């Protein structure tokens, strides 16, 4: 809230685990109704916008994706919106459907999180092409992945 950095040394290479737990809690269930409204209230505290804005509280090892659960407030979407889904819809919305953890996250969140398509508007498509290009992983974005990235760029 005001003291968002209880971690050091990339969360012990501990703090990272706590951050991960918060992210997991956010993933839990989210956004829409009465229970969804309670989740939305938690989301309001998070300010999806605040979360997008911040990461200087600590330095984790593989804990950079403790806020990737921003694709569960699309059910009873009007209710989710009523709770507040637009409070982080500038950074967190731009990261969900951005290309067409974060490389694989755009293809499912573009097909799961109800957002718009994301010239001077084409960076997501360029990012998708780069994702398709990588070969250091265990076949992460093959030809199909590249095609998906191209589709995202076209969107």
């Amino acid at each position: 809230d005001r003291a968002s950095f209880q971690t050091l040394i990339q969360m012990m290479r501990l703090f990272m685990y706590h951050i991960h737990l918060v992210e997991l809690l956010a993933v839990c269930t989210e956004g829409k109704n009465v229970y969804t409204e309670i989740k939305c209230n938690s989301l309001l505290p998070l300010d999806d916008i605040v979360r997008v804005v911040t990461h200087e509280d600590c330095i984790p090892e593989v804990k950079i994706a403790y806020i990737n659960f921003l694709n569960h407030c699309y059910v009873d979407t009007e209710v989710e919106m009523k709770e507040i889904y637009t409070s982080n819809h500038m950074w967190k919305l731009f990261e969900n459907f951005l290309v067409d953890s974060v490389l694989e996250k755009y293809v499912t969140e573009i097909v799961m999180s109800i957002v718009t398509t994301f010239l001077q508007t084409r960076q997501p498509v360029f990012v998708q092409l780069l994702q398709g290009v990588f070969r250091v992983y265990h076949c992460n974005w093959l030809m199909p992945s590249q095609k998906a990235s191209v589709e995202s760029c076209i969107r």
